[PDB]
C-alpha cells in the first residue's frame, strides 16, 4: 500500500529510514458541488491523484485533510450553502503546522501538499511557514515542502483544446464544472449523475467582493460553470496529464 | 449512502429539513498499533461503527477527523513512536468547535461524536463547550450533543466473558490488543497480520506519569497488551454489541 | 525553614536551586462545589497539604498552587452548571502550566512534580507540559524532567481500600465529595466540614456516554457523586500517610539526590 | 475639508457617521521590496492615493492605512527572504482587520470598503471580515456591509490593457515592481522612483507548484517579477483615472446615498 | 462566617448571590522577589489581607487570589531576570481574569472588585475585563459592573504620606520591597520579614526610557527599588487602616446596598 | 537621503543595515479623539515627527508607524467610548510589535527604538518585545537590543517645565489634548488645530480606582483631560527641540555609532 495509514509503524519507520522518502498530504474540503455531484469531491480527487503518483514514484500518502477553509463566492459559490462545512483559517493553518512538526519528528524531510480546494492555499502557506520557523529554532533547514493545486498541471495548450474546444474559462469558475465532474465520472461514476446537471452560463462577478455574501450573485445550483459537456473520456485525459506532470515535478524536486 | 460526503448539498439539505436529522462524527487518529496492525485503526473502527448505526437509525455520517491528540504512554504507547502524527490540543478543540458552528448554520441540532482514540476525549469536550457557548451568544440553545467512545458499550458481563475467557483487564491496556485487533480482523483483515504479534505480558505502570516520555516504560512493539488470541469471531461479536447499544442510546437521546 | 517557595526570600530559593538536585512541587486544584457538607476549595487544600508533608520529608519546595482548574464534568465533579464552581477554559489552564514551567527552567530548576487535586485538570496539565518542554527543546534544553500525578492514585493497597470502601472501590471519578475527600478534610480542616449536612444518596451512575448541554437531573441534587456519610478523621489520617509515603518514595526514585 | 478620518476631530467624524449613509475606506498595504528602482512603501502609498481621490468624488472618509501586510510570496511578490520586507503573521493581520471593523461598528458605521494594495493580503483580510461579522451577529447586528477589492482589478477595459501592454498582458501575479505599479508611482510620487535603476529582465516564470523554504534563485535578482523599463507617467495617469472612476462607480452602486 | 468563597459551601454561596447585591472581591498578585528581607508571595498576601478586612466590614465575599502575575519590570519590580520571580504571559493573565468574570456572571453575580497587588498586572487585568464584558454583551448582559484598583493608591493624605516617608514620597513604582510593603508585612506577617537583612541603598533611579533585554546592572543588587530600613509595624497599621477604610467607603459608593 | 525606511529601496536599506550599527526607530501611536480643537491622528503624527528629526541628527532610519493602538483609558485618554477612537485588542498590538521585531532581526538589524506616542500602548509594547526576544533566544540570538520610550518623558528639566507652564505643571496623566500635545501640533501641523474650539475646563480628576463599563460622565465632555487654551506654537517648538535633543543623546548613549 502507498497509504501511510495502511502501514504498520515499523514499515513506515523503515521507509523513512531509507533516507529519500517522499510524503504526500491531500488537502480538501466538504463543500457543495451542485445538484449532480457529492460534497467530498475536493478530498476524493487529490487523494486519487496522490495515490497514482505515489505508486509511480514510490512515495507515501498521509490521511487527507477532510475540512478546508470557507468557500468563497467567486471560487466555490459561497459559505452560505448547506452541507459545506468549513474551518476557520487559524484551525486549518494549525492542522498543517502540527502535521509538519510531527513528520519532522519522524525524520521525514520531503513533503508534497496537494491542494484540492481552491480556498485552502494561503492557510496552507501559513501553516508551512510556522512549521518551518519552529524547525529553524532547532537549526533544521533541510525539511522541504512542495505545494500545488493539481489542476495547475493541465496547461499544455493541446490538452486544453481537447478538454475545452470552445475555450478555457479559467480555474476560478471550475467549481463543479467540466474539470471536476469529468474526473469524477472517470474515478467515481456512482457519485455523479450528469442528468442532474443544471446548465447555466459561466458565472461572472464585478472586480470586488461583498460580505455578508449575497446568495443572489451565485448561480442557484452552486456551480460556477456547467458540467454539461463533462465526460469520462475528458476525465481519463485530465488524470493521466496530472499524474504524469506531478510525478515528473516531484522526481525533479525530490530526486534519489 | 449514509455518508454526508457522498450526498449532494440538495440531498443533505432535504434530510436536515426533515427536522430530526441526527449527524454522526467519527474522531480518530493516525497512531502506531504494534507490528501486526496498520496506523489508521482509530479512524476506521469508529467510522465502521457509525456507518452501521446510521444505516439502522437513519442517521448521516460526517467525514472523520483523521488526526487526534498526542498519544499518551499509559493509553496509546506514547507520542515518541514513528508514524504517530498528533495535533496540539488547541487544534483538535478548534476543529470540533468549527464543525459544530457550521452544522448549526445548516440547521442541524443533533450531533453524535464517536471517539475512537482514547486521548481525544477532553479536547472534544472543550470543543463542544466553546461551540455551545457561541451558539448561546446567538440565542441558539437547542443544539444537543452526545459524545461517546464506542468501546464503552461492550460492558455486559456475558459478552466480556465470551470475549475474554481468561479475564478482562480494562480498556486502558486495550491499545493494539485483543479488542481493536479482533474488530480489524472482522472488518479489514488485509490490514492485520497476526503472525507479527509480539506476545508480551500486559503493560503495567506506576501511579504517575513522566515527561519527557520514557520509551523503556512502553512494551517495545508499542502495544499495551497482546492480541495473540484476537479473532474475526470476537470482532463480529464486538461489532454486533456496539452497534446495537449505540443505536439504542441514540434513539433514546434523539427520538423521532 | 518553610517548604513553600512563596515564604522564602529570592536568595534562599536561589541557594536551594543552586544545590543542583532541587525538586519543586506544584499543586493544581480548582474552586468547585463539594456538596452541602464541605467547602469549595477542597481541590486546592488537599493536594497542597500533601505536597507540604511530602516536601517536609524529602526536602522539596512547594510552589503557590493553581486555584482555578478546568470545567467540572458531570461524571467526575457534578457538572459546571453548579453555582460557586468557577472554571477556566482549557487553553487558559494549559498556558498557566506552560508559563510556570518556562519560568522555573529559567531559574535553573530541572525537576518538577505537578500534583493534581481536581480530576478534570489532567489532560490540560499534560498539554501544558508538552508545550513547555517543546519550547525548552528549542533552546537545546532536554534535561527538565516532570512527574505528574493525582494524589489519590497512590491509594492502592488492597487493605486500605477495604476500609474506605467496604462494598467495593467506587472509582476515582465518582469519589467527588465522597468518603475519600471528606475523610481527608475531617483530618486536616475539620472546621470546613459539617458531616451532619451530608445528603446520603446511592453512588452516582451514568450511561456509557455524555450529553451536552449538561443535564442537571443526571447529577445527584447535592452535587456529590458518592455519599460521605461514613467519612471519618481516622480514615483521613490513614489516607494521608499512605499518600505521603507513596509519593515521597516515588519522587525519591524519579528524582534521586 | 479633509477626507481622512485622522485629520478630523471626533465631533466632525461623529457628525458624518450620524448622516446615516457614511462610507468608510481602509487602505491595506505592506512594507516590501520593490526592486532597485522603487521604494518599499508602494503598497500603502498607492491604495491610499486611490482611496483619497475616490473619497473626494463620492464623499467618503479614509481611515489610517495598514502599513504592514502578509508575508511576500515568491510567485507574486518575490519572496519574504528579501531585506526590507517586513511582514506580519496571518493571525496578526486578520486580527487587525477584525478589531477595526468591531470598532467602526461601535461608532455606528455600517459601510466599509477595504482597498487592498498588497496581493498576498487578500485571504487574511477575508478571514478578518468573516470573524468580525460573526461577532456582530452575536450582538444582533446584521446591517454592517463590507466591500473588499484589490484596486488593480478595476483595470479591465481591453483598450486600457492594450495601452499599458501593447505586446500582451501577462497577469497581475507578476505585476510586482513592474509596469503597473511603477507607472502609478511615476505619476503620483516621481521622487520615489529612479527608472534608470530598473533591471530589465524577462518576465518571471515558475513551474505549476511552490517550494518552501523559498529558493532565492527562483526569483529575479532585483526582486521584481517583471521589468518596468516601459513604465511612464502617462501610463500612470491613465491607470489612476481608470481605477478611481471604476471604484467610485462601484461604491455608488453598492452603497447608494 | 468566613468571607472567603473558597471556605463556603455552594449552597451558602448561592444564598449570598441570591441576595441580589452581593459584592465579590478578587485579589490579583504575583510570586516575585522582594529583596533579602522578605518572602516572595507578598503581592498576594497583602491585597488578600486588605480584601478580607474590607469584606468583613462591608459584607462582601473574597474569591481565591491569582497567585501569579505579569512579568516583573525593572522600574517597578526589579526585573524578570531574578530567580524566584515566576511570571505569566499577558495573554494568560488576561484569559484568567476573563474566564473568572464569565463564570461569576453565570452564577448570577454582577458586582466585582479586582484588587491588584502587583504593579505590572494593571493593563492585563484591564484587557481581561474588557474582553469579559464584550462577551457578556453578546449574551445580552450589560448589568455586570467591575471596580479595579491597586490598594496603595488609596494612601493619598499628605499627612499620612509624610508620616510614612519623612524623606519624601518616592512614587508607587519604586515602592517595591520598600517601606510601604515591608511595614504592612511587619504588621501582618512579621515572621516572613527579617528587617536586619535589609540592604539600605539609595532609591533606584532610571533614565527616561527602558532597555530590553533587561540589564541587571540597572537594578539595585538586592532587588529592592527602595530601602525598607525605616519600615515598622506601626507604619503598617496606619497603612492598613487607611486602605481598608478608603476602599470600604469606595465600594459602598459604587455598589450601594 | 530620506530617513524613512518606506522611502528607501531594499538595496539602500540592505546597505544601511550592513553598516553593522544601524539604529531603527518605530513610532507607535493611535487613532483617538483629541477634543473639539484637534484631529485624531495626533499620537501617530507627533512621535513620527520626533523620530524623523532624531533620525536626521543621529543617522538612523524610521519604520512605518503603527496607526492603531490599545484601547483608550478614562484616566489617560478619555475612554474608549468616544466615536472616532479606533482601538486594537492587546493581543493584536502585542502581535504586531512581535512580528516586526522578528522581521527586522531576520534583516540583520540588532538595534531598535520604539517611540510610543499613545500612553495606553506601553504594556502591550513591552509584551510584544518580550515575546520577540524570547523567539530570538530560541535561535541562540541575544544581541538584539530594544530601547522603549514615550517622547514626553524627556521634557523633565525644571527650567523647561517652568517655561512651558509658568503657572504650574500638573502631570502627564491629564496631558491628553491639553497644552503639551496641542502646542506640538501648533508648531508642526497648525492646519490640524483650531484653538478657538478649545473648551477651557478645569483639569480632570478621578478617584483612586476605575470602573467598567466606563462611565462617560466622569470624563470632561470635550474628551480632553486638561485645557489647551494657553497652548502655543512657541511652546511647541521648545518641546520639540528638547525632546529631539534628549532622545538623540539617549540613543547615542545606548547605541554608540
Ligand atoms: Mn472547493
Ligand atoms: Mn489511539
Ligand atoms: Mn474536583
Ligand atoms: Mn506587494
Ligand atoms: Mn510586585
Ligand atoms: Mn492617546
Ligand atoms: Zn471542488
Ligand atoms: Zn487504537
Ligand atoms: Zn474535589
Ligand atoms: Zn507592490
Ligand atoms: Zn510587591
Ligand atoms: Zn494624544
Amino acid at each position: 500500500s502507498v497509504f501511510v495509514g495502511e502501514l504498520t509503524w515499523k514499515e513506515y519507520e523503515a521507509r523513512v529510514a531509507a533516507g529519500d522518502c517522499v510524503l504526500m498530504l491531500p488537502v480538501g474540503a466538504l463543500e457543495q458541488h451542485g445538484h449532480h455531484m457529492c460534497m467530498n469531491v475536493d478530498v476524493l480527487l487529490p487523494t486519487a491523484v496522490c495515490k497514482r503518483v505515489a505508486e509511480r514514484i514510490g512515495a507515501l500518502v498521509m490521511p487527507g485533510l477532510q475540512y478546508g477553509y470557507k468557500s468563497q463566492q467567486k471560487s466555490g459559490g459561497g459559505n452560505h450553502f448547506p452541507g459545506t462545512t468549513s474551518l476557520d483559517g487559524a484551525t486549518l493553518t494549525g492542522t498543517v503546522q502540527d502535521i509538519i512538526r510531527e513528520l519532522a519528528r519522524h525524520g521525514a524531510r520531503r513533503l508534497v501538499l496537494m491542494n484540492g480546494h481552491y480556498e485552502n492555499s494561503m492557510f496552507i502557506v501559513e501553516g508551512i511557514d510556522l512549521a518551518l520557523r519552529e524547525l529553524r529554532y532547532a537549526g533544521i533547514q533541510d525539511f522541504k515542502v512542495v505545494v500545488l493545486s493539481y489542476w495547475d498541471f493541465v496547461k499544455d495548450p493541446a490538452v486544453i483544446q481537447q478538454l475545452y474546444p470552445e475555450g478555457f474559462l479559467g480555474w476560478d469558475i471550475e467549481h463543479g464544472g467540466v474539470f471536476e465532474t469529468s474526473l469524477m465520472l472517470a474515478l467515481y461514476p456512482d457519485l455523479v449523475d450528469l442528468d442532474r446537471v443544471v446548465d447555466h452560463p459561466p458565472a461572472t462577478f464585478p472586480p470586488y467582493d461583498v460580505f455578508p455574501v449575497d446568495p443572489a450573485r451565485t448561480p442557484a445550483p452552486g456551480t460556477l460553470s456547467s458540467a454539461k459537456t463533462a465526460s469520462r473520456e475528458k476525465g481519463e485525459l485530465i488524470l493521466e496529464v496530472c499524474v504524469q506532470g506531478i510525478a515528473d515535478a516531484i522526481r525533479e524536486e525530490f530526486p534519489p
